[PDB]
């Protein structure tokens, strides 16, 4: 007809404020990287310090609706911060929540260190 | 000559780990809109827990260079919590002594709540 819902075809201005989607995207591309490069034996302050971080996350997302439903996760599935191993896992299935939620496919969470540190072993990302 | 050093020319998957600049791209969109929905009058609580989550963000920080350079600023320049408008300032300065250090020009602080929350007024994200 003419317009259209599609954003990629109807705002071309690159310099705008984020929307749900967009801070979602660059949060979760924030969380995950964090999460990547954590240590594989993090001292106890830290394990404390990464748990302290996600509640502070939590109280500061600015998608009020968004925020509501994480704090409500975190008070049933505390972060395991313990090792980066267990925090990556931790936080691909906390996604694959909110995946679910919003009737998106889950991530196969065996590829987080793929898709977010290592890049793909087929070498696609080089 | 046929291989660029130009990103968008060469590398044509999205769903790869992100590099030190998008990283930084994705973190700056991140801060940015956290800052920019803070309250105008945070309580005393909300103050220091924003002081502990930017101070959380730089230990955490993945870019080892970047996260350390981070530190350093923070211990010369605590991170004013008291509003909303001496935050987003606050961390308007700090992005720009970041743009400085690797030359790239100063962005119009005065221009944060249209780039980051409102839109520019010329309704080109409209
Ligand atoms: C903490 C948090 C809570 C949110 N809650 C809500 C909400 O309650 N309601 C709402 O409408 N929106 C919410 N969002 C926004 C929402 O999750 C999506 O970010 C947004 O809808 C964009 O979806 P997308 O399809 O682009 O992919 P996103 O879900 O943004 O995913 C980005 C990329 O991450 C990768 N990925 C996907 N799943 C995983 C996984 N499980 N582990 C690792 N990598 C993965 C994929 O490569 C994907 O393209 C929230 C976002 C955040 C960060
Ligand atoms: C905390 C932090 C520290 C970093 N330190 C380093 C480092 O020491 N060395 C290094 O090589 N890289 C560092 N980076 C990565 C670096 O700042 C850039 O993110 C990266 O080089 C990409 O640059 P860019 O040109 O795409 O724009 P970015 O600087 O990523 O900016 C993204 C967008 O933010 C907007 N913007 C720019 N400046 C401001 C401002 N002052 N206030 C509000 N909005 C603004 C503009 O619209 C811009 O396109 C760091 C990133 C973070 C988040």
């Amino acid at each position: 007809s003419m317009r259209t819902q599609q954003k990629r075809d109807t705002k071309f201005r690159e310099d705008c404020p984020p929307d749900r989607e967009e801070l979602g995207r660059h949060s979760w591309a924030v969380l995950h990287t964090l999460a990547a490069y954590y240590p594989d034996l993090p001292t106890p302050e830290q394990q404390q310090d990464m748990a302290q971080f996600i509640h502070l996350f939590s109280k500061f997302y600015p998608s009020e609706e968004c925020a509501e439903d994480l704090r409500k996760r975190l008070a049933r599935n505390h972060p395991d911060t313990r090792t980066r191993a267990a925090f990556t896992q931790w936080l691909c299935h906390l996604h694959n929540e909110v995946n679910r939620k919003l009737g998106k496919p889950d991530f196969d969470c065996s590829k987080v260190d793929e898709r977010w540190r290592d890049g793909w072993k087929d070498g696609s990302c080089d």
